[PDB]
């Protein structure tokens, strides 16, 4: 567990992992805190959550600086991440109580309803890529619902993980209500197996997710999984091509390519593919690669050396197989984990990359002849997180909405998460939904009540 | 996989398990069927489900006889079970389309909403104790939502398993929409690990549920688990004691005691305990034990030789530790798996039985001094399915509703499942909800759609 600055490769700070006994003591404290915390009113939780929103809103630049230092996303997109973290806190502050109000159903009973009560200690396992947003996306509704939480964050964002816990303390949430655990991947098993931990959420990638949900299921504990994607970005002949190229470039290269809802696979109708790809190429080649703290930088370094080695191999193997590099495709010769915006085309059928997630600013480009082929290609993946399709024909739009095998379908826009609407995957991208009403309903006991 | 009549001990029919190839063929057929079936209208599905309801309502007595023959529940309670199976078919026939209608949220999009689309193949693993009801409770909403399903039923109710599939075929559901798999527990893994199977539900006991949920999590697939309980039946000084005795006797003894929501632990306030226990003793003592096909029979045989051996051992061990037998406590000296209505009192603190589920008409009885103590005893179990509390004090009612750790709390009534209301456990009894709106929402992709 360490801060290693991806812009420099420099080890900035090392942290000691908790021992099993220290984990145990944190879970004891969470259990005791839960007993008191479930009896707090919604009004108290709302005030504390609004306090946390205000801390995020006041110090976005300081918080963004930590995110950028640890994992390399541009300072400017990290400011936006802190702003979106404040937004989800206010969302649940505003809606949490009404979202958890009794729901009555008429029966023979004098009273019959469902009420919604917290489960207890929730484990959250969170990744490095949105190190504030993913944590607050879970934490805002979990705490508003009356649960307490222990966070295992990624080992390369320990300062982010500690800052989140500090924010919630400073906001007023009592000690034990939200605790950061500086532990490794191998120590998550202890937590899941503890009788006091009642449910777990994991955002990240498949092997960590499969491990957690496997162990949780064995313990008869519910889970939510938000894993990777290889989202299609379908561009059809009636699209605004200029907007599509601009938005597609953003969707591919945002967070240095390291987003589960990145546009990864560009699926272009024959009629417009030449113009689109020509414009995409030009847009990608004009992106500014450098110091993520610099406000004019588009592309910072990848988050870790392993992330850099992953994409380097993935792209090398595809090109060796006969994929064509239209742009980029080789790491930069500079200090820091830098990989350039890349366009691969003419990928041979059966290439391994077709089924992989590219967590770096690497666009795979495909040409298709009709709607049937576009849908077929779009869904020809293990994942099913987001999908984006570009067309102004109503019937096409409806076929896209119905037939794209994904948890989210955006028409004439890039896939974005938004607190007002549920968000989650299908197929190997996971299951369960964060945000909206679903987000606060995930880790509650929906208790049916019947009174004669 | 066999019909063994628990009333006589005789093997009636033996069945051949599917091979791995034959399972693969069923799943190929399900995937093919799903492609057509997902395109059906809600109007079509509603007709087919209402046809199934009509088949159940027409031949309740015949279906009930299959249930009684295989697993020993009274013919009258099996008739009730088949009527309840038709009730849930009708409920989702009538409500499924509205429950799955688009839900709009105002954003800056021209259109933003959640729609609800079926996942694909659902595996259901079901238990012998309600061999029609538990299948239809799952099947009616899954099918209405446009999923297809493969059933792995308990090995000792194959005729029920085959009958359920036959009903849905005669109703008009296309080949492959609902298939019964005559396979053993050791074969469920193949189904879960098949890439075409997208989710699983299990009703049953912890070992099987732990296995299934662990395997499904490993494969990044969502599950619902409905497992056992040791539900409290709490009687306080303002209770209608005579209704309590009558209702608690039913709650403990229905299905020959083999219900996850039986009243298993009677928790009596000292003020009323002597009167309640005497009347409960008198009630149990005069219950009619005998042939489950006789309409006068209260108590048929337990389902299986192993079920008999389990309760026998549990009770003997409790008695060896110092628990008192008020009534029963020994298997009957006659053919078939008969255990009598039993009452255990003065169970030593720390006795093993306090933590186990008694799937037999065996009431454990405790006295308490106050509400605090009632609640602590009521919750002092690994389980958390249902809970029943008897009181006419409004403040006590509220305390029970809020503080009993169960997925359901019934005040002045026995816990019952109802298609109109969600139903499921917490703690070691499982997670997720069947019935009501929750039931049809479980195995769908809640797809967020956003249109510029």
């Amino acid at each position: 567990i360490a801060t290693i600055n991806p812009t420099t490769g420099e080890i900035c700070q090392r942290f000691k992992a908790l021992t099993p006994a220290e984990i145990d003591a944190k879970l004891a404290k969470a259990q005791e805190a839960f007993q008191a915390y479930r009896r707090t009113s919604f009004s108290q939780r709302r005030q504390w959550l609004e306090n946390a929103a205000a801390i995020l809103e006041r110090d976005t630049s300081k918080f963004a600086e930590i995110m950028t230092t640890e994992m390399g996303k541009t300072h400017q997109s990290a400011i936006a991440e802190a702003e979106k973290s404040a937004l989800v806190c206010r969302y649940y502050a505003e809606h949490g109580e009404q979202f958890l109000a009794n729901e009555y159903t008429e029966t023979q009973a004098t009273e019959s309803y469902v009420c919604y009560q917290p489960l207890g200690i929730l484990l959250a396992v969170m990744p490095w890529n949105f190190p504030f947003w993913q944590v607050f996306r879970f934490a805002a509704p979990a705490l508003m619902a009356g649960n307490v939480a222990v966070l295992k964050h990624a080992s390369n964002v320990p300062q982010c993980a500690l800052a989140v816990e500090a924010i919630l303390e400073a906001a007023g949430f009592p000690e034990g209500v939200f605790q950061t655990l500086l532990i490794g991947a191998s120590q998550v098993e202890q937590v899941i197996k503890d009788p006091r931990v009642k449910a777990a959420t994991l955002t990240g990638s498949e092997p960590a997710g499969a491990s957690l949900a496997s162990l949780a299921g064995q313990e008869i504990k519910p889970t939510l999984l938000e894993l990777g994607g290889s989202d299609p970005f379908v561009v059809f002949p009636s699209a605004d091509l200029d907007e599509a190229v601009e938005v597609g470039t953003v969707a591919r290269t945002m967070n240095n390519g390291q987003s589960c809802i990145a546009a990864k696979r560009f699926i272009l109708h024959e009629a417009i593919a030449a113009e689109f790809l020509e414009k995409l190429h030009l847009k990608f080649a004009s992106l500014k690669i450098g110091d993520p703290m610099a406000p004019e930088t588009d592309i910072g370094p990848l988050a870790t050396e392993g992330i850099l080695q992953d994409i380097s191999r993935q792209v090398d193997q595809a090109v060796a197989a006969g994929a064509k590099i239209l742009l980029g495709g080789r790491p930069l010769d500079r200090a820091g984990y830098f990989y350039p915006p890349t366009i691969l085309t003419e990928i041979p059928p059966g290439a391994k990359i077709l089924q992989e997630e590219l967590f770096a600013p690497v666009a795979m480009v495909f040409t298709v002849k009709d709607l049937d082929q576009a849908i077929a290609l779009a869904n020809d993946i293990p994942f099913g997180l987001g999908a984006s399709a570009w067309t102004n024909d109503p019937a096409e739009q409806q076929r896209f909405i119905q037939e794209l095998d994904a948890g989210a379908v955006f028409i004439n826009g890039m896939v974005k998460s938004d607190p007002r609407l549920p968000f989650g995957g299908t197929k190997r991208s996971g299951y369960g939904r964060e945000l909206g009403l679903a987000g606060i309903r995930t880790f509650v006991n929906a208790k049916t009540v019947w009174l004669k």
